[PDB]
């Protein structure tokens, strides 16, 4: 899996061990061993969330499998939940994109998935 | 909605109002109220357009509905437009995603919209 | 065609005719027009693969067709292939999302492809 936050937080404000956190949660959300899961934290973006410029994040979550209804609302609650405690990002400032992939379209290591 | 602008034009040359005029733009565009608006400046950015490094824009919309044929005709125009007078890009040398999201697949607030 | 790179190799490892190569080389491996190929290379970024900080490359590759389980292989060597070559990434450390776009989301100078 890989997981994008871009945010206006600054880059001082990441707590050290963000992207360990987001390794091992996403692991655990998605069933999905750590050693494939990609995390990328983009901070000190020019953004604003309803005109505003309070903190916000746009994120997106791709997947092959382990994408749904009931599964997005969990990797909601949990994503959010780590954005306003570690971030300090109010929840109903965040958006976030789940794509189901297929493997055919994922590449890696000189070949893809499929 | 979920607007985007990678681009090639300097931070300086992106003027203060354009994220506020984006919000209110796409507003109005989409028949969806300012608050659910969020929109994404990413400056300084290496790229290229056909080969060359005049300034360019790669872009992206991101809707829960109001999206379709018609209406993205309508909003390369709006956005051509705008990226034209407020960052001096060629519309020849912009390029916008658009993305029809199912309301699953887009987490907010702790959940999804679906 | 759109090709994104979104590494954390830094900024002055990335060769000077780099975007250029990988126009040309994406004329060829799609049959696109070159003057149709935007590329976008985004260094020293803030990511982990496999929680791990060594080396690694996030990326995507947005068509209008040309997009199936045979090319995105073709297409994965190819680019695993040149992030190894010209940025030192290994190709167990890439991943690339695949996206056959239709027509009518493309947009473009003012309209859509469609
Ligand atoms: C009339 N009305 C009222 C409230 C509202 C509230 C929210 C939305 C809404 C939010 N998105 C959205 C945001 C980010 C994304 O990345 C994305 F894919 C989709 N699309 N629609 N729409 C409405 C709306 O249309
Ligand atoms: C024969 N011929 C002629 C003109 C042309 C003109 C344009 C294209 C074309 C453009 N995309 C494209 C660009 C950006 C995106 O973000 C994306 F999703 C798709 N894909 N194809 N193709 C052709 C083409 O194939």
């Amino acid at each position: 899996p890989m997981f994008i936050v871009n945010t206006n937080v600054p880059r001082a404000s990441v707590p050290d061990g963000f992207l360990s956190e987001l390794t091992q949660q996403l692991a655990q959300a998605t069933g999905k061993p750590p050693q494939y899961i990609a995390v990328h934290v983009v901070p000190d973006q020019l953004m604003a969330f309803g005109g505003s410029s309070e903190p916000c994040a746009l994120c997106s979550l791709h997947s092959i499998g382990k994408i749904g209804g009931a599964q997005n609302r969990s990797y909601s609650k949990l994503l959010c939940g780590l954005l306003a405690e570690r971030l300090r990002i109010s929840p109903d400032r965040v958006y976030i994109n789940y794509y189901d992939m297929n493997a055919a379209n994922v590449g890696w290591n000189n070949s893809t998935f499929a």
